[PDB]
């Protein structure tokens, strides 16, 4: 199966333990999930949700590991959101690979890590508006 | 929670109401944010941004509450910058403490206080050149 890259695990654990950034965008490259981009963000979780919209590329699946304001006692870090942008027009092989590989985050980083896993197919499924819409139906 | 010291609150409110002084450097000691240093500065906001580089200590996290010349109608005072110097070589515990505590300033001093929150990890993220770099990235 596709595994998280060592670099992605290291950067995640660093951001989780240090609280010193907001999100990591990752894509499947070669045999691994690799860092695509890192957003420092701010102390404002709500404002930072909208920064995701600047990193998504229409029609290209990507993951965003988005740090919440809730601490995780188990890891002495934070709870996260797993945002999976898997647009419907992506080829079936790529949609199946991104959909099936979602589970690798909790298995690799720990079951306490993710408060929510949010599957979206359009940019408007994300940002602050998209998050509030997800919460209304979770 | 981590709370601002009474001395820090009072000095901030005095500088906000009088315009007497340019910035306060603050550090977290016990569970309190304390004054580390005060810079009187000048009438030149732009030039005074470089004075921050004289107070940062390489590898030691600190905050700078930096008074702008922009009016805050809400407080009959000024808009401020929250500069957070959180270098990567700081202990994970200290990076987490300084990262997680950023929001305490707006919560305590008032939501209208800060024009911008600027996170940096190296001296070149600050000064006049670092502020211009922040503004250019918007």
């Amino acid at each position: 199966a596709i595994e998280l890259s060592t670099d992605l695990i290291n950067k995640f654990k660093d951001m989780n333990s240090s609280g010193n950034g907001r999100f990591i965008q990752a894509t499947i490259v070669d045999e691994t999930i690799n860092i695509k981009a890192i957003e420092q963000g701010t102390s404002d979780f709500d404002a930072d949700l909208d920064l995701v919209l600047k990193y998504l590329v229409e029609g290209e699946p990507s993951y965003i590991l988005f740090r919440t304001e809730t601490r995780d006692d188990i890891t002495n870090g934070y709870k996260w959101l797993l945002l999976a942008y898997i647009p419907d027009r992506a080829k079936v092989r790529m949609k199946m690979l991104y959909s099936s590989t979602k589970a690798r985050f909790r298995t690799t980083l720990g079951g306490s890590t993710f408060l929510y896993e949010i599957h979206g197919t359009v940019f408007s499924d994300f940002g602050k508006s998209g998050y509030e819409a997800f919460l209304r139906h979770e």
